[PDB]
């Protein structure tokens, strides 16, 4: 059971709130839209659909009901532009912050939009949010943040040099986040993700994550590529674990804000056996070439979590293996 | 001497020069001297906290075929195609456009962060782009921000302590991050309270030394935020001129580093009230408020880092330069 969870989701359906997620046509925006609108919150949505997409938002309607889809308003715009945020923060409560250009790649490549995006696009949003005044404010860190920390697990206290352009702006999100705590006494959490995956989470496009990707290309049964030799680790999370900490957060107590905390599971899965894990996952659904390290790469990732544990009770229920056979059926679905 | 070895070989093959915020105190100052030294100099600036009257009054310190040599862009680091054609045919880049003010920035963030971070990025990565001899950046001292170890050291850094703070911390990790992904390297210099000529004193957002020395002039107020015990090490310009040169033309090993620009000495804010006073009454010429928020409390520079590297020489110090400073006010203000 997740007890602290079941009585805040027990207490938001009571008294209901309005909420704004930033990034909701995208992967963990769309499912954060999913379980609030199962929850008869009302919604504010703000996406530009650049790496998000129209059907993410279609599916979500069919899974709920049409009285909870009606609590939903759903705006297309840019995080960049300053106006807009602040049109979308009217009588908002509750900010769940999704809306970035992820991929340590695509900053390497472009890191000038990469840094309007997820440096600009924050403080726009941050700072509408405080002049705002609203209840909470909750917004997605990374764990590339840790750079070239050499020690596991990974502790919030201990960060090394960013390795990527990417890093740099994530890690920048904290730091202001914090500035504003300081100076205005705005209090936040930042949640560093440890790589997370589910449904809904994009299998297209050159930058796809490395989950939804190597499952596209078993099903088609084209080549699947490991960057430099595999023992390259990792603390994937399923996306229930993600959605049940933004809303832990977003009614944390006062004292449990101005945090950064990571959102994980503590396990450690290398890329040479999380390929046996796909493979064996899509067996049961009837249907390898090496080549050099990524540049900016970070090497090791685990996650230790009890600061979440002991401050906000998070508790983590859905293990990798676990988290596979719950998201291969809908990636059928999808590419069928 | 290292200094005045690099600059004769400067007048003998002079370089191009990119000026970001030319218009500015710093970057004014920085004009003058690369003129006086027969630099071509191209220069930038969106004469926000700027001003066109900073150029002419270098133009009258300086002869006209040494003007011409100079070539002024209006525009602003906040486009980026604007910071790639003023990149054109450069050798050194002094990026010294920003806006400063603690205080600005706790009233207007979002502004503060699109020049000194956006426009930053813009400048660092046309600069990358255009594969420039050299990269040097104006850093701050306040981002040694909560940190309480005296002398500041370039490796021992704490919190930062307001919006502006973060810009200028976030300045440095780009920089970083260029050396490890594209082997870009560059110099970063932490200014520690800049004074001297041009040092603008009108508006809200003036630094300490302009402001008092303005109000002092008219009998104005002279207010000090708190304790008076609050410290800093007040640096003057052509020690700062010096860094920026010494920076250019540096040998890689000296690049991918940050250095403290100061002189190693603290003076508390009450002292300081005394030593403008003393300088203006040789010249044939006090309330106590509360503290300013997200003030960095004691600042005191070692400065050992940038001697060794980079054969910096601190000259000159708080009293000389505010003697040498001190007739200049007067002469604009009146
Ligand atoms: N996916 C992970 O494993 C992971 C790990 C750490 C951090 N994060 C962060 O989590 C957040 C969501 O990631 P995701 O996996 O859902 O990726 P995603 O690309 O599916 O979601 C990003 C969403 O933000 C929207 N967006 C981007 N820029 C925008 C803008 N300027 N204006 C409006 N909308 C904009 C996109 O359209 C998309 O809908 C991002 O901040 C990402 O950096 C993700
Ligand atoms: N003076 C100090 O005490 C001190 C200390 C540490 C760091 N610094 C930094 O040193 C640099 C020099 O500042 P200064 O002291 O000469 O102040 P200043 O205000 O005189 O100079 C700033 C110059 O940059 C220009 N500028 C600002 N935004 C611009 C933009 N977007 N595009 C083009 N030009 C723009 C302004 O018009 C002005 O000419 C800045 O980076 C400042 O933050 C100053
Ligand atoms: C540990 C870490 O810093 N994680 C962050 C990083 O994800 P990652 O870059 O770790 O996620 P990813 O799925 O892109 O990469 C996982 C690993 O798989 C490798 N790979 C990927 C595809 C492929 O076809 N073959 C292959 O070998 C890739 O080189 C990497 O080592 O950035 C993400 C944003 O996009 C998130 O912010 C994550 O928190
Ligand atoms: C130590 C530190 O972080 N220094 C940085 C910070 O300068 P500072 O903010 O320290 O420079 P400043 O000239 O604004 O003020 C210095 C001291 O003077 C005090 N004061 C000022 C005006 C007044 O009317 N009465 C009064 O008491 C002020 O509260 C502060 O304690 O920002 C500057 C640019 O903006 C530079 O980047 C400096 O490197």
């Amino acid at each position: 059971y997740m007890s602290r969870y079941e009585e805040i989701t027990q207490q938001l359906i009571f008294s209901p709130k309005t909420w704004l997620i930033t990034g909701v046509a995208g992967f963990i925006g769309s499912n954060l839209l999913e379980k609030l609108l199962k929850l008869n919150q009302v919604v504010i949505g703000l996406d530009n659909f650049s790496t998000g997409h129209q059907y993410n938002l279609d599916e979500v309607k069919t899974l709920v009901s049409t009285e909870q889809w009606s609590r939903f308003c759903f705006i297309e715009g840019d995080i960049r532009d300053l106006t807009t945020c602040e049109q979308v923060m009217k009588g908002v409560d509750h900010v769940l912050h999704q809306a970035a250009l992820g991929s340590v790649p695509r900053s390497i490549v472009d890191p000038i939009t990469t840094n309007a995006t997820n440096i600009t696009g924050f403080l726009n949003i941050l700072h509408a949010a405080k002049n705002a005044q609203v209840q909470s404010f909750t917004y997605a860190a990374s764990s590339s943040t840790y750079g070239d920390h050499p020690a596991l697990p990974k502790v919030e206290e201990n960060i090394g040099n960013p390795l990527s352009p990417y890093a740099v702006t994530k890690y920048v999100n904290e730091i202001y986040a914090q500035v504003y705590a300081r100076t205005y006494g705005f209090k936040t959490i930042g949640l560093r993700y440890f790589n997370v995956f589910g449904r809904r989470q994009d299998p297209n496009g050159a930058y796809a994550a490395v989950i939804p990707k190597w499952t596209a290309a078993m099903l088609k049964g084209d080549d699947v590529y490991i960057n430099g030799d595999g023992e390259t680790s990792r603390d994937f999370c399923y996306i229930d674990n993600v959605i049940q900490m933004n809303i832990l957060s977003a009614l944390a107590k006062d004292s449990a804000k101005d945090n950064i905390y990571n959102v994980a599971v503590g396990d450690r899965t290398t890329l040479n056996e999380l390929s046996g894990y796909i493979y064996d996952e899509l067996n049961l659904i009837h249907h390898i070439k090496y080549r050099e390290f990524r540049s900016g790469d970070v090497r090791h990732s685990q996650a230790d979590v009890t600061k979440a544990i002991d401050l906000l009770k998070y508790r983590p229920n859905i293990k990798i293996r676990e988290g596979l056979r719950l998201s291969m059926p809908w990636y059928v679905r999808f590419l069928k």
